[PDB]
């Protein structure tokens, strides 16, 4: 066909109808501008706010992280919880595996005294536990920790796919209520994995599979480098690839500093984002910005930026100003 225009035509028209049906997200161009609703969970990394493309989380929304063991789920999701706690938004925090540590999440901005915190005995009571606390309409964020422990009341007793039909079943009624409330659910799931080729790969089928399809946004959490620091180590490389989001364009990815101890490091993601802005300038050692200098050396800028809270927020800001 000799057709050219009037091709976008139906085109538009097309993704119009299918988007009227199926969701505002159904189709999309890995190059559209990104949408932006009014409410959003920052992750605590300006980088991978600005990778989910919505500048945070999306509320009311299933949210699975998935990834190695110390790859930086937890911390990625403590954050989403203090970030929302902040905001005096009540969060809570089904365990399945027992390895939360206050101690940390605290040093990280959350308050723990007030965190609500579950222990079931069994799979299908964390999810419908997690359903009745979700209903309430009261809480704003709720995090599963680790998928791969719901065990099925059946197997903490007597056959086969229990744990996959359990989530099946629960996410089919969970993912109404959460859509209601505007309350976003964080699905932890581990990999128990890393002893393939010569790197790190995907997978799920843990009880997965539901998850991978009902989940609106899911991050590929894994390590980079043990970050170097003279010493021995501060913190590593973490990278985050959100390889689905029906929000804004999927695959985009990310990188951050955890620090041991102290979590996702604002500032560091500040500079490198502010540098990848052309706001900030490297002047060789040198971390320069607008003018006046920083520091030498990426520590000695995070530290300049972490107690000048007052100019951090200024950079935060622009970078928020030059995309959003
Ligand atoms: N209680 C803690 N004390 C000190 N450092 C911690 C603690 N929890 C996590 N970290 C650091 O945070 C990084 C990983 O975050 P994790 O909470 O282990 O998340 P994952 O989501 O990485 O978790 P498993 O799967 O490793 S619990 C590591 O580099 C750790 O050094």
């Amino acid at each position: 066909m000799t057709q050219t225009p009037d091709r976008e035509k139906a085109l538009e028209l097309a993704v119009a109808q299918i988007e009227k049906s199926y969701g505002k997200g159904s189709v999309m161009r890995l190059g559209d501008e990104a949408r932006q609703p009014i409410s959003v969970i920052p992750t605590g990394s300006i980088a991978l706010d600005v990778a989910l493309g919505i500048g945070g989380l999306p509320r009311g929304r299933v949210i699975e992280i998935y990834g190695p063991e110390s790859s930086g789920k937890t911390t990625v999701a403590l954050h989403a919880v203090a970030n929302a706690q902040a905001a005096g938004g009540v969060a809570a925090f089904i365990d399945a595996e027992h390895a939360l540590d206050p101690d940390y999440a605290k040093k990280l901005g959350v308050d723990t005294d007030s965190l609500l915190v579950s222990q079931p005995d069994t799979g299908e009571q964390a999810l419908e536990i997690a359903d009745m606390l979700i209903r309430s309409g009261a809480l704003d964020i709720v995090v599963i920790d680790s998928v791969a422990a719901l065990v099925p009341r059946a197997e903490l007793e007597g056959h086969v796919g229990l744990q996959a039909r359990l989530m099946s079943q629960a996410l089919r009624k969970m993912t109404g209520a959460l859509n209601n409330s505007g309350t976003t659910a964080i699905f932890i799931n581990q990999l128990r994995d890393k002893i393939g080729v010569m790197f790190g790969s995907p997978e799920t089928t843990t009880g997965g599979k539901a998850l991978k399809f009902y989940a609106s946004v899911r991050m590929d959490v894994r390590r980079v480098e043990t970050l170097k620091d003279g010493t021995n180590a501060v913190g590593n490389r973490t990278r985050v690839k959100v390889v689905k989001n029906k929000c804004l364009a999927p695959f985009k990815q990310a990188e951050f500093d955890i620090l041991y101890g102290k979590g996702i490091s604002r500032e560091g993601s500040l500079i490198d984002m502010g540098v990848d802005q052309g706001l900030i300038r490297k002047s060789g050692a040198w971390f320069t910005y607008e003018g006046e200098q920083l520091g030498q050396g990426k520590e000695n800028a995070r530290n300049f930026l972490v107690e000048n809270a007052d100019v951090a927020d200024e950079i935060e800001k622009k970078i928020k100003e030059k995309l959003g």
